[PDB]
């Protein structure tokens, strides 16, 4: 087939990783330039894998790396492959967005999967630790297994961590063979997601075989699968806008049986299960001693599906189908008339969860969603390259004025294009309220300098997105924000603009990465941990002040946004060793929004990872946090001074009369102050250490408190999972839900809290 004319195939290639010392390293690889024919009859396996591996990238024997990104582009066509496509560390596999190409498995295909994102060597060891397998894309493909035997075949071995996405993929599999069909679209053994959007699964034994700590996956369609979704294990998983059609089972979450359930929790929102034998198979019963198998249904239709929820241990129909299920919860609930202050295990349908109309799509009544923009219809001439217009991107030159002038000059029908590189910013960049910005394979934008961002007593925004009260369209995609050296006064992004319509103001595949990699000066040599000594809290190891601030009047749509403070060093020489980086605050949301956050994560800040202050109209699904591993050496009262202009938590005061004072002074997972109409559909809020020691895991007591609701907040929490916090949820200083009352298979889990 002809070239599509998609801008990405043609835009001038001027990108280069600033901290790769090879001046000839090529970020962009078109597989046909490596000899792929794309006719569906020539074997293209070698050419595709060569396009990925070229340039001494992070493969076997490489723990991780950030200086060898690649964007591997597949023009329209059909690519016959007979061995796995091995996606090296930090690879974007980008099929043509206008006419997604087919990856066609040969009849005699051999290997784990058509795409393997984490191979196993002959010793059974992964190339990369699954929890460290960050910063990936696979987008715009048809994966066709129908020439393979019905007894074998997997589309993608998707064993990955955060800042990863599958987007716009069709999986075509065989429908014959009965119980002997074993094809599956995704095979996932473990990991720590992550986002998936806009997937279609046709046929196979399993649309997806899933196992992961946590994931957010929305707009998935399953047609004619035996089981659409086999949930092998998890701690939490949020599905939204799932369409299951003519399957035997929709979601199987009964693995392990009633005395060994390995699925922690599942949430299913805004979905439809059609012409399916059993909608959801579960082993949960409210008389069980634990919370494993927690399930939330919210706005799920069950057309032509006679059994909506079945207990497959007893064979008993829990919920009848052929109706709309407004709300269903099984697991433990707190608050309101049902659970109260002590909590109660339930398995019941109940009243609809009414959500503010400003959060909803008016055409569907579902919570509003929008996938990462690829600008299919924008001609290449509308793209304004920052490097063509005076920015150097070399990680040393001050690019502030050039970037500001570009932002001031572009008109709304253009798109600012960040060529790959590292762009040093030394004072506030004012982003206008009508702009579109997209990056070449996660370019770095780094707050640098030696004064402007140095003062935690006088913090300053790095990117100031709109001025207060402005409204328009601001879209950013495929970027990383960080610091060049310590910048403890940097507010990485201050979000003032509001979208003219839902989704018109937002971030997609935009991450904040504080420390840990080449260019930050915050790596193993500077910031290695030392748990045996009282932490000196080196000034050279500070991060930023606050990674994201949605101010009053601001409104944003966030999807696949990882707000990460480095727990360990990422270049291969560091061998994943752990470091101390002191970053004050994660995500702070204020005002009436709305704010949507799909597949966001915020990890390892000192004071809090998410905080809402005087906020309304917040929808997050699902969220994930971690406490920094060095606490409590130092504890959360250091090294950031309490600043009431940000409603900072004051642990010295809040922990004074704590009955668990030894670990009270620890970062909040979620803190809500005077905030209402906040909805959280799925949360994994984890505390894994005390001064790098994990003894506290044995007694689920690495910290005292994890979620705080304060000042008459009204927050709706669904599928709240926490790890090793004595109190899961505290209201006005009073512990409400305790870990010991809600034990799951690893975390503790509350199905439903409403205030
Ligand atoms: C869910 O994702 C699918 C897969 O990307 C979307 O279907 C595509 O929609 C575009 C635009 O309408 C078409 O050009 C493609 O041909 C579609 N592909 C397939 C395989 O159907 C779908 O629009 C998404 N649904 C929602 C509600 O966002
Ligand atoms: C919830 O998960 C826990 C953890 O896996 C289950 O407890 C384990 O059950 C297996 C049997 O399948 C035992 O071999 C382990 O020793 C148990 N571990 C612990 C720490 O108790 C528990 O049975 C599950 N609960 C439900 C109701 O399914
Ligand atoms: O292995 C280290 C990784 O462990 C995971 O649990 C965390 O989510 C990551 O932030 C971290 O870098
Ligand atoms: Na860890």
């Amino acid at each position: 087939q002809a070239p599509s004319g998609w801008w990405l195939a043609n835009i001038a290639r001027q990108g280069r990783p600033a901290f790769n010392p090879d001046p000839n390293y090529k970020i962009f690889r078109n597989v046909k330039d490596y000899g792929a024919v794309g006719d569906g009859v020539t074997d293209d396996t070698a050419a595709i894998n060569a396009a990925i591996s070229d340039g001494n990238r992070c493969g076997q024997g490489c723990s991780s790396q950030t200086t060898t990104p690649a964007l591997v582009y597949f023009p329209p066509g059909t690519y016959l492959v007979s061995k796995p496509i091995i996606s090296y560390y930090y690879t974007q596999l980008v099929g043509d967005a206008i006419s997604p190409p087919t990856l066609k498995a040969a009849a005699n295909f051999e290997g784990m999967a058509v795409i393997d994102a984490d191979p196993y060597d002959e010793n059974g060891n992964n190339w990369w630790t699954n929890q460290n397998n960050f910063f990936r894309q696979v987008r715009n493909f048809v994966i066709d297994l129908t020439a393979m035997p019905f007894e074998v075949g997997s589309g993608i071995h998707w064993q990955v961590a955060q800042a990863t996405s599958l987007q716009n993929i069709v999986f075509n599999m065989r429908t014959d063979g009965g119980d002997d069909n074993r094809q599956q679209g995704i095979f996932m053994d473990n990991g720590s997601g992550g986002l998936m959007v806009d997937l279609v699964f046709n046929g196979g034994r399993y649309g997806a075989f899933f196992g992961n700590q946590q994931f957010t996956t929305r707009n998935l369609t399953f047609n004619n699968c035996k089981t659409a979704i086999f949930m092998n294990w998890n701690w939490a998983w949020t599905f939204q806008d799932v369409k299951i059609n003519n399957c035997e089972v929709g979601i199987d979450m009964s693995n392990g049986g009633p005395d060994g359930q390995t699925v922690g929790s599942v949430l299913l929102l805004d979905s439809h299960i059609t012409n399916t034998g059993i909608g959801i198979k579960t082993a949960y019963d409210p008389a069980q001693p634990h919370t494993n198998g927690t399930l939330i249904l919210d706005n799920v239709e069950m057309t032509g599906t006679p059994i909506a929820v079945q207990n497959d241990a007893t064979g008993t129909t829990i919920v009848d189908g052929n109706q709309k299920i407004a709300f269903f919860a099984q697991g433990r609930t707190y608050g309101g008339s049902i659970g109260g202050t002590s909590g109660k295990a339930v398995q019941t349908t109940e009243q609809a969860i009414v959500k503010p109309n400003v959060l909803l799509d008016p055409a569907t009544g579902k919570v509003f969603t929008r996938s990462r923009p690829q600008y299919e219809d924008v001609p290449v001439s509308s793209f304004v390259s920052v490097k063509a217009n005076g920015a150097k991107g070399d990680g040393v030159t001050d690019d502030t004025d050039a970037i500001q002038a570009i932002f001031d000059s572009v008109t709304p029908e253009q798109i600012v294009y960040f060529d790959h590189g590292a762009y040093i910013i030394t004072k506030t960049v004012r982003v206008p309220p009508n702009i579109r910005i997209t990056g070449e394979a996660l370019p770095l934008i780094l707050a640098g300098g030696d004064s402007f961002f140095k003062d935690q007593a006088n913090p300053k925004p790095v990117f100031q997105v709109g001025q207060p009260g402005e409204r328009g369209r601001v879209e950013m995609s495929d970027l990383i924000f960080g610091t060049a050296g310590p910048q403890p006064g940097a507010i990485m992004m201050e979000w003032n603009v509001a979208g003219m319509e839902p989704g018109a103001a937002g971030l997609w595949d935009v991450h904040t990465r504080i420390g840990g990699y080449a260019g930050t000066q915050l790596e193993l040599e500077q910031c290695a941990k030392n748990p045996n000594i009282t932490n000196p809290i080196k000034p050279e190891c500070f991060g930023s002040f606050l990674m994201l601030h949605v101010t009053p009047g601001g409104s944003a749509y966030l999807e696949n946004t990882w707000y990460w403070v480095a727990d360990h060093a990422l270049e291969p020489e560091a061998r994943d060793q752990q470091i101390d980086v002191f970053n004050g605050r994660g995500v702070l949301i204020e005002g009436d929004g709305p704010v949507w956050g799909w597949g966001t994560s915020s990890e390892h800040s000192v004071l809090h990872n998410y905080q809402f202050n005087n906020a309304r109209n917040v929808f997050l699904a699902l969220i994930q946090t971690e406490t920094p591993y060095f606490q409590g050496n130092p504890d959360a009262t250091q090294p950031f001074t309490v600043n009431p202009n940000f409603a900072d938590p004051d642990f010295a005061t809040s922990c004074t009369n704590s009955p668990n004072p030894e670990q009270c002074k620890r970062a909040w997972g979620v803190r809500a102050i005077n905030s209402t109409d906040v909805f959280i559909y799925g949360a994994g809020l984890y505390s894994f250490f005390d001064n790098y020691d994990q003894e506290c895991l044995k007694t689920q007591s690495c910290q005292t408190n994890m979620v705080s609701l304060e000042g008459n907040s009204q927050v709706h929490l669904f599928g709240l999972s926490t790890k090793a916090s004595v109190n899961m949820l505290t209201v006005d200083g009073n512990a409400v839900a305790l870990d010991a009352d809600n034990r799951n298979n690893f975390c503790a889990t509350v199905a439903w809290f409403q205030s």
